[PDB]
């Protein structure tokens, strides 16, 4: 595509996109074009508006585009072209990526006892309500646990909510504790969002006892 | 995929899918699995049900799967596996395709006069509310008009309704009437649905005058 | 999207798309833009060309766009904008749909004997190498057989070739012949292409004997 | 879906997937099922093999599935079900995600001089050949530069190679240096891969002079 400003828009929240170079109030020679999950290729939106799109995305008096409650299908590309009073044309190009933050992750079915030297089910981490899916990972006394690297194995599952489309992730951790290791290790799980610079969420720790 | 019974389901209407081989009433050893636009790969549904899926697809007392109002995202694959009283297992496999019938097509902006030997805009045919999109085509005195043959040109547009996802099609017809041809030709447009054996819908005819 | 000329392009064959309004030979102020399965949104192509796109789609001396061998990923939208010597701008807008014709369909595993009044497997129809998938249907002495309508049942399967992406369809027909019906009925299967105005392909007939 | 082992497979490299529980050498009662970009829903593969799938994914003597050179279309789900000599059934479930590492990112068109208190184009960062796309980000003397905070603006572009499908990313950085700040700042750009635990790649730094 072309060079664009990246926009991250939280699902359910409003979004205002500026039409650069447009006069401050009507009359305005401007046009918006959008290609999103709602459209077949480009759809043109005008200041006069009208029709079913008025419920979804409307041009404001200052020429900006307004979406009262972003959904997953609004992901896509949004462009404006405007002429100012002098006649200079100005383009605006946005790439809109949508997201939702899940609830704090939880560990369910955690083991209270582990036996050293054999595989043990440690627990299952669950995160509900993300978009995009994101990922879950495990930590042992503050360091990342890497699957298939040192007696660690992980299985993962993804589900979607049938109406909202948001993701539920589950991750089951198994470990073989090394003989002579720490008798009260501390495990946690973290949710890492898909989009850049979004913060991780962490579970409360679990601390089983390890039998030599 | 595997061999399946093809199911066509109209958007907004209920759908009942039989679980072959299941006992007539509970208790029943059966399981449904579905992979549709709502799911991440296979989702399992059980007679006990529960959760947000109960609003979308529920197992009935006789083991059939019930969807009270099909939508576009229910397109996909639906399977049941059941054991009867004797313990014989029976599989059911369905491929569900969704559709909606548009309103009767209309001709807008029709020409009242055509000039023979030059290109003329005849009209624009519009169909609103189909799924899958389907196609529009033109006819002249009962015979198909083929684009790019014998002085015929057509341009087409597709749009989607931003909330329902249903398609609006437009088709603009241009013709160059042959000199010495019929002075009062009859044009019509037809909507052809995407799915097999669904009937076409036809516009009222238009009858311009042709000037030699 | 916008109004476009519909283009149907056979997979593996070249495609030339005209840039309306461009000068006949260089120098030319024109630009092509395409959004297809190969692109992230719009890709711009220029008369000078260069790079990996030269292998796929190149501007010719007369300003037309040339694809030496269309593939499935070239489905999409192709646009040109040109200025003539006078400075008039002209736009060209194409919607390109790709297709391939399968081999003639065949009936395999046909029954030689049918018993009236009970269900019988009649045969399996197979079509290899279509795009888009298309559909198979059955006929009995020249009339369409409708699934689930009169002791007729059909099961269907779709597969894709792992390298070419082309579709193989299979359709298994079962019938319960009516008592006192024709002792030597004639069944056939037809392949119906997905795109408009493309011709159907038909199998050779089978003529089992029916036992009263 | 169901619980699965996550597999990350580099494009162009072989992949071997174990069929847990299968006998060590033929004869073996096992079956693989896969649903990937190459398939229409589930495709079954058997030890005997045959056909065009042998070029893509083949069962080995020990029952493992072998792909000699993974591509983007092999992303998906791979499952085995086997019986051992005793008759115990074992399932294996894999979710295969594909990737490619781009070349080291580069800064092009870097500014040698910046003026404090006004916006300045700093440079354009380019990364070629990733899958999934990944993202680019900028740093100033070792700290992340956040777009739209403290006089920082970024624009981004994504393109795909027309034959390989791999992504090229570009990111253009603009900054307004604060008056009285460091006269010789150090900027760099980093590529962050899409998949978890893959390492970032960093450009060589640039050090323009800032004029008060
Ligand atoms: O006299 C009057 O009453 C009157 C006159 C004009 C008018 O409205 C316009 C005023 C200026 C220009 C345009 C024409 O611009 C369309 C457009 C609208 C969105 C985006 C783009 C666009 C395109 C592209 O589509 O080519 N590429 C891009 C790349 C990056 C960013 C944007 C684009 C173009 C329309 C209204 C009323
Ligand atoms: O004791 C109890 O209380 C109790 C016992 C069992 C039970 O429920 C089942 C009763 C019989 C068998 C199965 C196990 O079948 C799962 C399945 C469910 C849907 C579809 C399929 C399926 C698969 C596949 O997934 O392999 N392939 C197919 C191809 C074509 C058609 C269907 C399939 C399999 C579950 C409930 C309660
Ligand atoms: O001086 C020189 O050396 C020199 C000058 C110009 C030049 O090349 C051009 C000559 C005329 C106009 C344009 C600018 O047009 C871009 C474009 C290219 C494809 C398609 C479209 C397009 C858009 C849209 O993108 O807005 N919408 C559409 C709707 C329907 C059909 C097409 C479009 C626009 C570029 C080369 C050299
Ligand atoms: O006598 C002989 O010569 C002979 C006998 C059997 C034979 O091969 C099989 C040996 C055991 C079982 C099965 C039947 O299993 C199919 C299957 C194959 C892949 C995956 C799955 C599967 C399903 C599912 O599809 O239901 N769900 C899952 C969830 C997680 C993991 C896997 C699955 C099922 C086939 C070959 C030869
Ligand atoms: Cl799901
Ligand atoms: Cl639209
Ligand atoms: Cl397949
Ligand atoms: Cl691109």
């Amino acid at each position: 595509g072309a060079m664009a400003q990246n926009i991250t828009a939280r699902i359910g929240e409003p979004l205002v996109l500026k039409c650069k170079g447009a006069p401050k109030k009507p009359p305005q020679r401007l046009e918006w074009k959008l290609n999103t999950g709602r459209t077949e290729a480009w759809k043109v939106l005008s200041p006069q508006g009208g029709g079913p799109w008025d419920s979804v995305a409307r041009v404001l008096p200052n020429g900006s585009l307004f979406l009262p409650a972003v959904g997953i299908q609004d992901e896509g590309i949004f462009r404006c072209q405007a002429m100012n009073r002098n006649g200079k044309e100005t383009k605006s190009n946005y790439r809109v990526r949508v997201y939702q933050i899940p609830g704090k992750p939880e560990i369910v079915d955690s083991a209270s006892e582990l036996t050293a030297g054999v595989p043990n089910k440690v627990g299952t981490c669950v995160s509900e309500g993300s978009y995009p899916a994101g990922t879950l990972s495990w930590h042992l006394d503050g360091k990342p646990l890497v699957p298939n690297e040192k007696g660690v194995s992980v299985k993962e599952q993804t589900r979607r909510h049938p109406e909202t489309g948001l993701f539920t992730l589950q991750s089951e951790l198994m470990v073989t504790p090394a003989r002579g290791g720490d008798p009260r290790p501390t495990f946690s799980c973290s949710f890492s969002p898909g989009l850049p610079r979004h913060r991780a969420l962490r579970t409360a720790p679990i601390q089983p006892r390890v039998w030599e």
